[PDB]
């Protein structure tokens, strides 16, 4: 009831008791492990008033135990106060401090996130007074500007009104605030990002005039209080982009690649004390491999391993020449170099995985554990020359938490 995790590169052993406070379920059983299912039936997100107070009580107990005032009068009065409001309203409203705490701890508990060493330096923007899609756009624009900070990126989250009935949900229909468009071609192939081909057509369905090229920043589709979503263009001066060059290969600029500085996930759901925030865009900075390995080299993404290998002049006939591996390393040397020469914050997969082990140590010391998803923590190249490959990790689900949720267009009762 006090599990141990070993690092087989350093013989370091850590004792996890934090998993005892775990509540949600993982998808695994005594006779099956689903640790490589991407969106397990559990990791996806309707509440009643009866279920709400245990969740509220549980959360308020964490928060007051945090500010070193656990079970005191201000706690018991806040317990009764929320209890009473869940009678009156069959819901309740978080204090600003309770919001900041929950948001920071949703990140802290995100077991697939290798960047959590920074979990306590998160900037929380309360957009719970928003009422309209235009309001959302304005709030989202201030988020991009603040988080980008002229290349010196800063962690931030903007929290729109919580779900109430279910049919009055605030949703950002984009999967990220800033993503490039993808257009299928009249011959089958794909221009821009193949990930977004459906979403790009939904934007054109709602009136977007597409410049139909490579790296066309998509407009924002914003749904407010359950109403139909509306298109908004982020002022280009707010979209900071890095053109990708190599520090040895002068032909690498002629590849004409670029990526945006700001990674900002907008399709997830923030859960705090049983309350559900359907729109909560959050942003940090990139680990290089997200761009150079996954975005640029996934077969169903930009898929440039073909063209980079050519210009390098590689033995592309045999699978075992490792021409793919070889072009993969250069591509990530270029992403890192380009972002660094422009003073745009980025982290290499070696530095970020070392910081995660450091972070893991702090969480096992001053918290008793650190939920972690090995399948997701290990970077998508050079696995075992990073220290997380050699580190056992217990995965378990704690609240507050970020959760996946269905796309709005598979569930929105239109008009
Ligand atoms: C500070 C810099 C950050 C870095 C370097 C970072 C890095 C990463 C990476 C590489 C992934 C894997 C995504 C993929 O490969 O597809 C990830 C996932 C994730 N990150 Fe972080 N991130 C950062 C900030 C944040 C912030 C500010 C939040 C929330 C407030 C957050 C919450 C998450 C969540 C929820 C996931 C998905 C995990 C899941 O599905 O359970 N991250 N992060
Ligand atoms: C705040 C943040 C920072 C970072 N460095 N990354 C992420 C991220 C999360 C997800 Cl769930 C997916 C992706 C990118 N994939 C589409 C490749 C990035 C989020
Ligand atoms: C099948 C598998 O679960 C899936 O491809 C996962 C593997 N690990 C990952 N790890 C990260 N960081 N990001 C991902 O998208 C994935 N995809
Ligand atoms: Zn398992």
């Amino acid at each position: 009831r006090f599990l141990k995790v070993k690092n087989w590169e350093t013989d370091v052993v850590l004792t996890d008791t934090l998993h005892l406070k775990s509540t949600l379920e993982t998808g695994c059983t005594e006779h099956i492990c689903m640790g490589s299912i991407m969106l397990p039936s559990q990791h996806t997100r309707v509440a009643t008033k009866d279920q709400l107070f245990p969740l509220a009580k549980e959360f308020l107990d964490q928060y007051y135990s945090s500010i070193k005032r656990f079970g005191s009068k201000a706690h018991m009065d806040r317990l009764e106060e929320v209890n009473k409001e869940i009678e009156s309203t069959s819901t309740y409203q978080l204090k600003d401090t309770e919001l900041i705490y929950g948001a920071k701890h949703a990140w802290r508990n995100a077991s697939r996130c290798v960047g959590r060493i920074q979990w306590s330096k998160l900037q929380v923007f309360d957009a719970r007074d928003c009422t309209t899609a235009h309001g959302m756009f304005n709030y989202i624009c201030n988020h991009v500007k603040y988080a980008t900070n002229k290349g010196n990126l800063r962690s931030a989250i903007t929290i729109f009104p919580q779900r109430t009935d279910g049919k009055h949900d605030f949703r950002v229909w984009n999967s990220q605030l800033i993503r490039y468009a993808g257009y299928k071609q009249p011959d089958g192939s794909t221009l821009g990002d193949p990930a977004n081909v459906q979403f790009t057509e939904i934007c054109i369905q709602q009136g977007w005039k597409a410049p139909r090229g490579r790296f066309d920043v998509l407009p924002l589709l914003l749904q407010a209080n359950g109403n139909d979503p509306e298109l908004f263009q982020i002022p280009p001066e707010l979209v900071l982009e890095v053109p990708i060059r190599h520090p040895k290969f002068d032909w690498f600029k002629d590849l004409g690649l670029k990526w945006y500085g700001l990674p900002a996930v907008s399709n997830m759901l923030l859960e705090i004390g049983g309350l559900e925030f359907s729109a909560c865009p959050f942003s940090g900075w990139y680990m290089g491999t997200e761009i150079g390995v996954r975005d640029y080299c996934d077969n169903s993404r930009y898929n440039i391993l073909e063209e980079v290998a050519k210009k390098m002049d590689l033995d592309m006939r045999k699978t075992s020449s490792l021409w793919k591996d070889q072009a993969l390393v250069e591509i990530n040397i270029a992403v890192l170099y380009s972002f660094q020469s422009d003073k745009v914050t980025i982290v290499d997969h070696h530095s970020a995985t070392e910081s995660f082990i450091k972070h893991m140590e702090n969480e096992y010391r001053c918290r008793g554990g650190c939920p972690a998803d090995w399948v997701w923590i290990v970077p998508p190249m050079s696995g075992s020359i990073t220290p997380v490959f050699h580190q056992e990790m217990l995965n378990y689900r704690l609240t507050p938490s970020f959760e996946y949720q269905p796309d709005p267009w598979n569930t929105h009762v239109w008009k």
